[PDB]
């Protein structure tokens, strides 16, 4: 189905019409990030197209991939930006979103990042007591009231969403609805510092039922209604994000971005509520590529290990959630390469340091491509320099095949900057 | 226990007889990581003498903690270094390690990282076929002879993709023999694990690792090397544990080495540098969720992955007394990171701290630091160490925003 990296019958792997091992020739033999810049594209139409006749704000949540040059095209489209600290919200001011399309969410904001948030006017969420209590202080030192969302966790059916009820319970995010009244207190008791303008829920990642935001929505326009009730004027419901994409490219069918906006379309225009939707991985995931070179394969008598280049520094997910991302080779096998079962691992020091288990594939010769597929989210953005393997290069392939580079390969002198004169 | 951070009953926090308190209001309002630079020694000094009357290399493993302070002031007071990479050859020769006491080992070692090896004249393992093959071809590049060690699996091994198999043994023994300008056989290499709490395991690997040697003596291979691995590990529960020290760990190979006239290699990194640090931390604020208590730090899953990817336990404390009524109640202790994912211990016994206290995460010399990411652009922190006589220095720069914008310059 449709995806931006497709292997043709050739056996060659292409991204937007250009074969991955002409790109991989072009660049530094190093492991990289490759992103289609149409598929950027796709994504934010088809949330747009979903979103047409509702007023709304997209917030794409930087904290899935934050490339300046991917948010600057995301902000030329008419993107607003979610944020979860100050170098963020500095990052999307420089990328140059409009700070009314600006939500700053979290559960520790400091005091710092909440007068940087209250000074350029961003909408900023109330996650707890302490919370608000910085909110106002903010609000004093920058002189600025403060628009904000209180983040409530919709109390939806236990016997129906199980796992969201009980995270409800346990997690460190959100309001439960029995301390509702505290707040709309304490805003009321401030309107010079705080202006009351909506609800927030966010209800969970890599969501494949909507029914979820069907259920939850019900409960917050309760929400919205109590406190219109009591004389706030609310006029954003902000449903979070976290709408899953498909891993397994196996053919599963998940709910589109129409499917999940009809869920709330018919509530949010009867109360005349804008709308703000949270997307990261359902922006950015599908569209990216982690491009590898095959080091050598071996076995250690019942396993057998394709060894890359690349490595849990440059992508953790599978490592840190036991998440599956798909694998293929780049180029077509040698004739008579055997078909067999292979972890894909990278140099690392320790058995975490694995890419994908159990995969079948055609046995690779030392030097030839290798990807792991939907590498756009929570990967780039969760690298670390571990093993002192320094983060990658990005390239994008732009409509015309044409191949940019869109960030530079970190260096072992960028290790050495950080002793410099100690 | 003998711990460097240490309660006082007035409930202070010191290291070193500096009263951690003091250490924060003379820094940044941020988290850092703070090390005992005698506690460094003391790690040291504890292998040295375990070792006295043994040939020995301690091979400090540099990919638990990459500061390059500590690896000069390790290289000073005589370690080699333990490399996984191209880069961490390049950070050792930059501490002064000598050559001849660098060891670089790894299952995918780059035919690039393998010429820098050749030409630096350092030891290599050889961890598979495609592997040796890589260091002949490094070693034509080079036109340097490369001393090689065999990375055996001493009978999570049926599944590691790590080391050559036993039963291969002659193959990779004829490959040496069938290439003398390029490789020289100097010895045998095992690692068995991490976080070992009984020198068992050391006892019952050297005497295999040890019929190996004999079988390739035997063969006419000139080996001096057998290189025992890492793997002691350390207590982070705080709670009394008696873990076996490394006095006990070269006790069960002593007399096997000696009796070979064998050059012992040692690559500790945990019991190194775990126990010298804490990652220091400010209470942004406490909350509830009805019965669920959450004290909520500047530090996060970007500084300190240890407990999330490993559902590690590091133990925690506050730095300084609380006031008097807090509440002693269960914390899960967490960061400001926008998942579940970050947090930095759970289901802990602690006095309610006000907003701005300062908090420790406990034993973060080691995989701390040297993991951390800039997850939600929360740039790495600066890190201090406390000299013999109480004062601070800077060993490393906080990481700014800027050194975020400096990867898109120019594009
Ligand atoms: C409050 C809030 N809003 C939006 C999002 C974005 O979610 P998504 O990217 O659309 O799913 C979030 C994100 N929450 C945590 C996501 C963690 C993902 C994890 N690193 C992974 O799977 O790699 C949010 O909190
Ligand atoms: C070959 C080899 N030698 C030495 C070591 C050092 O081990 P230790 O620090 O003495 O235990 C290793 C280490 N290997 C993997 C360590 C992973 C630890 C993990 N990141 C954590 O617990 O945080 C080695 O491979």
């Amino acid at each position: 189905f449709d995806h931006c990296f497709k292997k043709s019958s050739d056996g060659f792997l292409y991204c937007e019409g250009t074969k991955v091992e002409d790109i991989m020739e072009s660049v530094e033999r190093r492991p990289f990030y490759l992103y289609s810049k149409p598929q950027i594209t796709r994504n934010l139409e088809a949330y747009k197209e979903a979103l047409e006749g509702v007023s709304s704000v997209i917030g794409y949540a930087i904290k899935a991939n934050n490339n300046l040059k991917i948010l600057e095209h995301l902000r030329s489209l008419g993107c607003g930006a979610v944020l979860v600290s100050g170098n963020e919200l500095r990052l999307a001011l420089r990328a140059g979103f409009d700070p009314t399309k600006c939500i700053f969410n979290g559960n520790g904001k400091s005091l710092e990042d909440l007068v940087l948030a209250a000074q350029e006017g961003v909408f900023v969420n109330v996650d707890s007591e302490f919370d608000l209590n910085n909110i106002v202080e903010a609000s004093r030192i920058s002189g600025k009231q403060v628009n904000v969302l209180l983040r409530i966790n919709p109390d939806v059916d236990p016997q129906v969403h199980p796992y969201v009820a009980t995270g409800n319970k346990n997690s460190k995010f959100g309001i439960r609805n029995e301390k509702l009244q505290w707040f709309l207190d304490q805003v009321k008791a401030h309107p010079k510092e705080l202006k009351l303008v909506g609800a927030h829920c966010h209800l969970g990642s890599t969501i494949t039922k909507v029914d979820i935001f069907r259920d939850a929505a019900v409960l917050m326009i309760e929400y919205i209604d109590e406190i219109r009730r009591q004389g706030f004027e609310v006029s954003y419901l902000n449903i979070g994000g976290g709408l899953g994409i498909d891993y397994y490219h196996a053919g599963a069918v998940l709910p589109t971005p129409m499917d999940l906006i009809n869920t709330v379309r018919e509530l949010v225009l009867s109360r005349d509520l804008n709308l703000i939707i949270e997307p990261g991985r359902s922006l950015i995931a599908n569209t990216c590529c982690f491009v590898n070179h095959v080091t050598g394969v071996k076995t250690n008598g019942t396993k057998n290990f394709i060894v890359i280049d690349g490595s849990m520094a440059e992508l953790i997910r599978p490592s840190l959630y036991d998440a599956y991302q798909h694998i293929e080779l780049v180029s077509p096998p040698p004739a008579e390469a055997e078909v067999t079962k292979f972890d894909v691992v990278g140099p690392v020091c320790e058995s975490a340091d694995f890419l994908g288990k159990d995969r079948e594939l055609p046995t690779p010769p030392q030097g030839a491509g290798l990807v792991v597929h939907d590498a756009g989210a929570y990967c780039m953005s969760m690298a670390s320099t571990y093993n002192l393997k320094m983060r990658p290069p990005e390239y994008w392939v732009e409509e015309d095949g044409s191949i940019t580079k869109i960030r530079h390969a970190e260096t072992f002198d960028d290790h050495l900057r950080f002793f410099e004169g100690l």
